[PDB]
């Protein structure tokens, strides 16, 4: 019961010690550093914290780095503002020049290559969009008639709706970044601005240089990478879902169709999916979010979303902790209230149908159907948890896991509460190791079910492969069991037939050493029996059976060792009897 | 295709002539009177304007009247505004008085018996909230602790989180209210403050006075509304959600789990349901809407709803028809995008199953599985409209009915476009004027499949109980038909076998006298055989059957009739061939 | 409830004018003339015999003409008698010759070009089989070691393991013998030894010269047949599957899978099937059927027959009525207990879905599901109630049929019982009549339901596309219904409060004026009320709303008009009031 996961970014008013427990208290998962901003030295002072803090506190967060990525820009402004009215003309050089309400230049000399006449140019976040009207390569200048009016300061952003984009996968600077995150072990890269598949690899090539063993996460922020979706997510290991980004080069009365499809695209291929920007702004400035907000939250929760990110909120907001405390308020309210029975079925038909996801599938309907207390998911690389994860099953997913590593992966996948233990290498461990993990996180007890499952022999373990049902211990007394049923219920120990007279309502399991005559009258107003000795034809056995109440016989010094009071349930077929409630 | 219905709130930026033009054009369905303002005379100009501007377009729009309902208020203040300290006392005496930072007047004379102690009391759409210390009865006075602060104008609000808020159902305006709506034949009442089934039959009593024939929807504000959300639509024609006027009472963590709900509890009853308030607020000062609020909207749809309200975005915004427009896009990008095989089974499972419901069921499968271009649906009620909406298929319905009136009421009900042909007695009469008025409305042509349905008889109609499935006519040529298929393809009229030699791709119908030895080669390469005459065990007949092409023998002259080269559907069971495509 | 048609062979024990009346009355449906034996003056004598007792007692009986069809047949042996040593040789020559346990002759002389090398060729229903050893076209002789030994007669039958047997489609004879059917109203022609599409159509352009109008059910007996299926079932109206006759040429151990895929590939098309031969063989000589035999029958009804057939045991048996009133026994208990909710679910998924079979769908989940009594087909052709019978539903079909020749061609169709009722040409007329017919049939009372289908308008019906849902008559008072609900249940009419004081029970339906303060306490101990005048917010709705209980209120004169003590059913939609039970 916590299962959508939350990503916070760090920044002024979250670096402190103090705050970062804050947040982790609070329910942080992941912590993102945007290195659009910032210098290394910040960053790793940041990472230090963190570290530390997470360690202090014995909890897993990982460390997501979000690249700047590339970009368009103006170039400087002549006084530093310039105006344009609404119904003119502006050029936009590709040559550096000074700005006017004329000529105007930006950075990606390369713009007019990838527009065409007619092709909008949308110019500070889309303050104010522009048109293509003429294009001359002669000058390289693409003539444009300005269709909003308003201002324009100097080193402000450039965007062109889809248009394929030709700027490379990651700057310099990026592949600055990204080294400097091989050197900490940072757990995800979030990369800006992909696009094509080839703008993933450029990474990956540069993490396989270090074999480094980070998930690289790409932000899908225009339509190139909407259409190219499928052939990206092939390539990467999750995603994330940049609205705001989003917003300015597709219209905000289709964003959402998008998100829906693409958190829908990501559950797929089990991949997991973050939500991000314009989550709970208005918690910069306020100690609540807007019902606008809860509600956007909560839809990306219903979308199918693995996490959920926070950007000023907690990065420079006056309200830091209060924004993180009221995202899991949403998240667990929007999860309360959700049909598990309509998401595995629905997952059952999203998802492929495969040997690689066989056990996925069993596991989701066993865990819904025996109603499961917790699925403990043993995995050395995250695979089998996020098999298990994407068919979303009400019940808690424990990683245990011996890569600390791969269990800050763990920390971003839906639902999975991750753990570290110390590798187990036959599969008689493993079991053993994951019933013994599962109660120790307090979580599951004695009357509880667990599934367990991994892919078996830890070695060729390409694929999660078994699952085993576990009843968590171990029966209180056992015998020869009459009957097939079972019932909860509390004893209440007999040395003589009076010593149930006038005393006796139903809904208790008697326990004597034989039935006489005299006994008979009173087992058939009772829940269930467990008798001393006897055989298969006793006569505690006989009355049992006809009187349809799940008995036990055979049962060692059932009088004396098992308790007066206590409640206790009694499993006819298997002939054992348990602590409290079982299964 | 258009689907979820439009509700503009028409006022000061909307009333001309001119403007509900461009509304009306923009997408509007309903247009809504605000009577919580404005006087009975600006009302009627209205009422008028819309009517003509209204039947000059030939459009079908309604009018809602928005009763104001009760309310507690603040009296007068000192000064006209005073302050409250964050950890103070107030008192809220039910005798009239100045205001102070003391005491401080209300007037609602019955709060105090409606609160206890420790029951929340919100000031001004929940601006600062106080809470209940002590109740004493003697000085009639609620002693309370001020939780937040902040400043408190004269005649503002007061709100009692439930708490069976003890007002009446109506006010004594209320009553002037809707017997002037009785008056103008106004479509639908929209009744505030609804709580208890009482609430809405006081309106009903009042209607059923003039037999007035209105539709009354209640607004759902509080906690006593929502819990008795059953009890209420049990005796309502349809709902509203106001999330803003919600929200204050009910924490905004909390309003979209509702809003889930009670739509889907509409959903579940057939009664149309439209979602209020706080939809595209931003487009009251800007002329594009935000991310946030396009995914609210389309969330709003996705959640069920029939109708979608617009407020001040019509009424007294900068951009009305931007706002309508905008709406309408939203709303068909999010229905472009969802899964009606999903949707229809989901329907089919939530509303019950009944002799009553038992003809919206077959046809909704029907409609998607032979996918039907339009179920046309005649009502006299509008019952069978909503019967069939409540399915919620691909397939326009469209709504053939005698009543003007009716025709308006079903103008809010989700996915119907209602005409207005006049009444047929006999059942042939309905059937035949359906499928006319079908096709007079462009949206079906001859190719086209079509679900007819009504209550019939027509008299004794009390519910919706048949079909007829139906092709849009109308056989070109027939005769005797070889095989059970069928193919759209081109055709190509042969007089010789040296008629089809060396110009042949397959993908075309022949169609020549009969068939020799000479026409066997060619028959087999092609996609279907017409023949002139001939009989059942004829040459042309024998090869069609043997080479499995679909063949009809025994047609009229068909070399000289039916045209060469004109795309054309044969349908071998039947023995029937079409003009285009087919089914 | 009567379901499985029974097809009986009149002969010598059955011709009389007294037992054909015992036959009707014990359950026929049609009856079989053998023309493998018997000369047409015989079978003449039958059928003027038939149609006049048939037509005294009132009731539909088709007649059904088995032709003898081709067969290959040993020419006379020396001595009359001939015997086969268990390893030796014998010449099967295709010359005409005496017979010997060396040379031997058979009619077929083309057989040497069906068989060769190993082939399997049986003597006399598969007494003695041989085994091809060389074959010599230059004498046109076939060596062959004989098997098995035994005893040969001498115009004893052969058979040929198919081996595609080239004998023609018809005998001379056979023509002969179907020219007779077409001069007699014959209803049904069973063509034998059917095993290509040609050996139908031979029979069908016979047909097609008299424009006869008779239904031909092909026999298959050999794996050609049983090869060819598909083929030959699109050119024909039924199936007659001769288990005797395919016993002989195909394993024993086998024929059982085939009858089983041959029934379920009829059941597909809609096309009914005849189960034949073998079926009660003991009845022949005892006046009761073995166990296996009532096995063997039951299955039949299982596999999803359409008809069981009967031989010898009416033909030339000693207990001629006695097997008849056996077969409905069986066919009755099997039908008992068989599941017609899997059986639909299964017909659902095994025939297609189309636009010709959308109504088929529709009725059946239609009137499973709502519990409809009867499903009126009005049919020109059959092919109505030849769609609606498909989908196997529990309600009794009945055919309202204009035509008295296609109301005998559905005697023999699962399901259906026929009525000939004069033709309406009006959908209103359609409608109305069958409301009329389906209550004079004595099976449908007043407060059950009906599904009335059929093709429309009556003209251009091709196929079935129209379902109405109609409640059998007849509201006996009406009124302002208040609830939704509904309750069957006994009236008290009550004057005063004290008119129901020391005297109930629940379950009581109370009939008053109004509601007082002293009624109140009474009605919530009611099942439901009929008040007589009021309006929806009276003390008797608002009373009824309140406590659950369905009512109508605004019931003209209610107290005197609707009796005391009578069962009635109110329904609270709709605001009827009904005679007995309802829906
Ligand atoms: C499933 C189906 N119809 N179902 C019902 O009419 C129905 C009525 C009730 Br009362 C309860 C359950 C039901 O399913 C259907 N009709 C089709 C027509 C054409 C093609 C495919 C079709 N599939």
């Amino acid at each position: 019961m916590r299962k959508t996961k939350i990503v916070c970014t760090i920044g002024p008013a979250s670096e402190s010690e103090e705050m970062i427990e804050k947040l982790i208290n609070a329910g942080m998962n992941v912590a993102r550093l945007n290195f659009s901003h910032g210098s290394h030295e910040e960053h790793k002072g940041r990472i230090d914290t963190i570290r530390k803090v997470a360690k202090r506190l014995d909890k897993i967060v990982a460390i997501l780095l979000d690249t700047k990525g590339p970009e368009i820009r103006t170039h400087n402004m002549k006084d530093g503002i310039i105006e344009l009215e609404r119904g003119n003309e502006v050029i936009v050089s590709m040559n550096e020049v000074e700005g006017t309400p004329e000529k105007f230049s930006v950075t990606y000399e390369n713009l007019i290559n990838d527009v065409q006449v007619g092709s909008y140019i949308l110019l500070d976040d889309g303050l104010i969009e522009l048109q293509v009207k003429d294009i001359d390569h002669a000058k390289k200048e693409v003539k444009c008639d300005i269709l909003n009016s308003g201002e324009l300061k100097n080193k402000k952003g450039v965007n062109l709706p889809g248009v394929r984009v030709s700027l490379p996968g990651i700057t310099e600077k990026d592949a600055e970044d990204i080294r400097f995150g091989i050197k900490e072990n940072v757990d995800f890269i979030a990369a800006s601005f992909v696009r094509r598949p080839s703008d993933v690899l450029e990474i990956r090539e540069i993490l396989e240089e270090q074999k480094a063993n980070i998930s690289v996460f790409p932000k899908i922020e225009n339509q190139e990478g909407i259409d190219n979706i499928e052939e990206i997510l092939e390539v990467s290991d999750g995603l994330m879902v940049a609205r705001g980004d989003m917003g300015v080069e597709i219209p905000p009365e289709k964003v959402p169709m998008v998100q829906k499809d693409l958190i829908r695209q990501c559950n797929k291929l089990g991949k997991p999916v973050i939500t991000a920007t314009q989550m709970l702004d208005s918690m910069q400035r306020n100690p609540r979010a807007t019902r606008a907000e809860a509600s956007d939250v909560a839809n990306a929760i219903y979308d199918g979303t693995d996490a959920v990110m926070l950007s000023g909120e907690t990065a420079a907001g006056l309200y830091p902790e209060e924004a993180v405390k009221t995202m899991r308020n949403i998240a667990v309210s929007a999860e309360a209230a959700q049909d598990y029975k309509k998401l595995l079925s629905d997952r059952t038909k999203l998802v492929e149908t495969s040997l690689v996801n066989a056990i996925g599938i069993s596991v989701a309907h066993t865990a819904l159907n025996l109603n499961v207390k917790a699925i403990v998911a043993a995995t050395e690389s995250g695979s089998t948890a996020r098999t298990i994860s994407k068919y979303r099953p009400h019940s808690d997913i424990i990683a245990v896991t011996p890569s600390e590593e791969t269990a800050r992966q763990c920390s971003i996948v839906w639902g999975v509460q991750p753990v570290v233990k110390k590798g187990r290498k036959s599969t008689d461990a493993l079991l053993n190791n994951a019933v013994a993990t599962a109660v120790e996180t307090g979580r599951v007890t004695n009357g509880d079910l667990i599934i367990i499952t991994a892919g078996v022999p830890t070695g060729e373990t390409g694929t999660t492969n078994m699952m085993k049902i576990h009843l968590v211990g171990d029966e209180i007394a056992n015998g020869q069991g009459i009957g097939r049923g079972s019932v909860v219920g509390t004893t209440l120990v007999a040395e003589t037939v009076k010593d149930l007279e006038g005393k006796d309502l139903s809904d208790k399991v008697i326990v004597t050493n034989s039935i006489d005559e005299t006994f008979v009258p009173y087992v058939e107003k009772a829940l269930g029996l467990i008798t001393e000795e006897n055989g298969i034809t006793s006569p505690s056995a006989i009355v049992g059976l006809e009187k349809g109440i799940p008995t036990v016989v055979g049962v060692e010094k059932a009088v004396k060792n098992i308790s007066n009071n206590v409640l206790v349930t009694i499993d006819a077929a298997q002939g054992k009897i348990f602590e409290g409630y079982a299964n």
